[PDB]
C-alpha cells in the first residue's frame, strides 16, 4: 500500500552497506558504455582481506568470452581458454574489486551521494520485498565506483532497499541515457568467501 519515506531508508542502508564485509554480486550492462568490454559478471566479493572468485563475460576484440576469474593476493586470474588460468597482475591496475564494498568510494558512497531519493514502488528482488527508489547520484560518485562511465553531470540512477529487516541494498541502476545503463545486484551479505 502506503511506502516509507525514502531518505529515512537510503540512510539506513548507506550504514549498513558501510559495515558490509561480503556478498555475492551479479552486474550487468545495457546498451553500450564506451570504454567498458564488460557484458555481465557474477561473483562472490570479500573484503579485509580482498578475495573474488566468479565469472564474467566480457569483449576482447570483437569476441564475447566467458571467462571464470579469481582475485587473490592483489593479483587477477582469468581463464581465458577453459580450465586454463592467466595471471594478468595486480588486480588494481584493472579494476580492485573491494572498490564495490569500500565504505568511502563504494556502494556505500553512492547512497550517501543518492540525491532526490523519491519511493516508486515495491518490487521483490530474490525473493525479498524491496522498496525501488529513484534519484541521481552525483558525477564524482560515480566515476569513483565506475570509472568507464566519465559521468559529467548527476546520474539518474535507481536503489531497491530491503522494506524489513536489516535494509540492505539489494540493487541499484546507474542509467546513462537512451537505453544505457549498469546495474548491480547484491545477495547473501556476510557469506564466507571460498579461497580461489
Amino acid at each position: 500500500g502506503p511506502l516509507p519515506d525514502a531518505k529515512p531508508l537510503v540512510e539506513e542502508a548507506t550504514a549498513q552497506t558501510k559495515a558490509l564485509k561480503s556478498a555475492h554480486m551479479v552486474l550487468t550492462v545495457n546498451g553500450k558504455i564506451p570504454g567498458l568490454s564488460l557484458k555481465t559478471l557474477s561473483g562472490d566479493l570479500t573484503t579485509n582481506p580482498t578475495a573474488a572468485t566468479g565469472n564474467v563475460k566480457l569483449t576482447l576484440g570483437g569476441s564475447d568470452i566467458d571467462a571464470d576469474f579469481v582475485v587473490f593476493d592483489g593479483i587477477l586470474y582469468a581463464t581465458l581458454t577453459p580450465n586454463q588460468w592467466s595471471d594478468f597482475g595486480p588486480a588494481a591496475d584493472i579494476y580492485d574489486p573491494a572498490q564495490v564494498l569500500n565504505p568511502d568510494t563504494g556502494l556505500a558512497n553512492v547512497l550517501a551521494n543518492f540525491a532526490d531519493a523519491k519511493a516508486e514502488g515495491r518490487d521483490t528482488i530474490n525473493g525479498q520485498n524491496t522498496i525501488r527508489i529513484s534519484g541521481k547520484v552525483s558525477a564524482q560518485a560515480v566515476n569513483q565506483i565506475a570509472p568507464p562511465f566519465n559521468a559529467t553531470q548527476p546520474v539518474p540512477a535507481t536503489v531497491w532497499i530491503q522494506e524489513t529487516g536489516d535494509h540492505q541494498l539489494a540493487q541499484a541502476q546507474l542509467d546513462r541515457g537512451s537505453g544505457n545503463s549498469v546495474q548491480m545486484t547484491l545477495s547473501k551479505w556476510g557469506e564466507k568467501v571460498q579461497v580461489t
